[PDB]
C-alpha cells in the first residue's frame, strides 16, 4: 500500500472501502478495493489470481493483488461513472435507444467472453457497470462472488440488492450457470428502457412475488423441474403472464424479443451472451458517445 497515494474514497463495495489511488511509481490512477479473519483463503487467493488473465475490453482490468500483513486489496482499473449513476441523471429524457442498444451489446460480449471461460459474475447490477468517455461499458467484480461469496449484506451492512437475482438462486438451486448474468442484464435492459427497475424486491419472498407477478408464476409447463427446486412452494399464489408491450413501452418488437429470451425461467433454455449478440435487436448497433460531466 505505500506504493499509493489514496485520493478519495469513492465507494463503499460488496467487500470493502473502494478508494481511488495514484501509484507514487508510475503515475497510474486506479481504484483499489479492500476485501474484508485468519487472512485469505488459499482458495480465494488462487480464484482471483485466475482472474488477472480474464481480460477483455469489456471487463474492468484487474491490475493486481495486494496481500500484506493479511489484508488484501485489488486493483483495477478506474472509470468514472456507473450506469446507476448515469440512469439517474438521464431521468428526465431516458438513455436514447442507441445508446442503450451499444451498452446492451458491450455488456452481451463481456458475458460472452467471460461465460467462455465458465467464470460468472453473478452479482451484475447497475452500480457494477461502469462507464468512460469513449463510450464503453465495462462489467466490474467479474469473479469475485465465486472468490469471497456474496454476502447478504455489505461491510457496512448495506443490503445486497435482490433486484437482479435470476429465478434459480431464489428458489434455491445448489449449481446454478452462466444463465443467471443473462437474467441480471436483461432485468437492466429494462430498467433502462422504462427508467425503473423492473423487479424492485425489499425480501426474496418479494423478490420472487414480483418476477412472477410480471412472467407468470413458473410451473413445470414453461419450467421443467421447477416443482422440486428447494425453495418453490406448491403454495406460491399463481399469476398470469403480462405481455411485455406492457412490461417496457416503448421497446419496439426485436428488443422485447431479445428481453423475452433473457428472461426465460428455464435457464437452459434462456438465451446465452453469444447467442443474445446475433440477435435482430442489434442489426443496427453503433457506439454512441454519451454526454458526461465529470
Ligand atoms: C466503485 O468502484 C469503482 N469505481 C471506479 N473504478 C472502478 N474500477 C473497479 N471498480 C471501480
Amino acid at each position: 500500500m505505500e506504493n499509493f497515494q489514496k485520493v478519495e474514497k469513492i465507494g463503499e463495495g460488496t467487500y470493502g472501502v473502494v478508494y481511488k489511488a495514484r501509484n507514487k511509481l508510475t503515475g497510474e490512477v486506479v481504484a483499489l478495493k479492500k476485501i474484508r479473519t485468519e487472512g485469505v483463503p488459499s482458495t480465494a487467493i488462487r480464484e482471483i489470481s485466475l482472474l488477472k488473465e480474464l481480460n477483455h475490453p469489456n471487463i474492468v482490468k484487474l491490475l493486481d493483488v495486494i496481500h500484506t500483513e493479511n489484508k488484501l486489496y485489488l486493483v483495477f482499473e478506474f472509470l468514472h461513472q456507473d450506469l446507476k449513476k448515469f440512469m439517474d441523471a438521464s431521468a428526465l429524457t431516458g438513455i436514447p435507444l442507441p445508446l442503450i442498444k451499444s451498452y446492451l451489446f458491450q455488456l452481451l460480449q463481456g458475458l460472452a467472453f467471460c461465460h467462455s471461460h465458465r467464470v460468472l459474475h453473478r452479482d451484475l447490477k447497475p452500480q457494477n457497470l461502469l462507464i468512460n468517455t469513449e463510450g464503453a461499458i465495462k462489467l466490474a467484480d467479474f469473479g469475485l462472488a465465486r472468490a469471497f461469496g456474496v454476502p447478504v449484506r455489505t461491510y457496512t451492512h448495506e443490503v445486497v440488492t435482490l433486484w437482479y437475482r435470476a429465478p434459480e438462486i431464489l428458489l434455491g438451486c445448489k449449481y446454478y450457470s452462466t444463465a443467471v448474468d443473462i437474467w441480471s442484464l436483461g432485468c437492466i435492459f429494462a430498467e433502462m428502457v422504462t427508467r425503473r427497475a423492473l423487479f424492485p424486491g425489499d425480501s426474496e419472498i418479494d423478490q420472487l412475488f414480483r418476477i412472477f407477478r410480471t412472467l407468470g408464476t413458473p410451473d413445470e409447463v414453461v419450467w421443467p423441474g421447477v416443482t422440486s427446486m428447494p425453495d418453490y412452494k406448491p403454495s406460491f399464489p399463481k399469476w398470469a403472464r403480462q405481455d411485455f408491450s406492457k412490461v417496457v413501452p416503448p421497446l419496439d418488437e426485436d428488443g422485447r424479443s431479445l428481453l423475452s429470451q433473457m428472461l426465460h425461467y428455464d435457464p437452459n433454455k434462456r438465451i446465452s451472451a453469444k447467442a443474445a449478440l446475433a440477435h435482430p435487436f442489434f442489426q443496427d448497433v453503433t457506439k454512441p458517445v454519451p454526454h458526461l460531466r465529470l
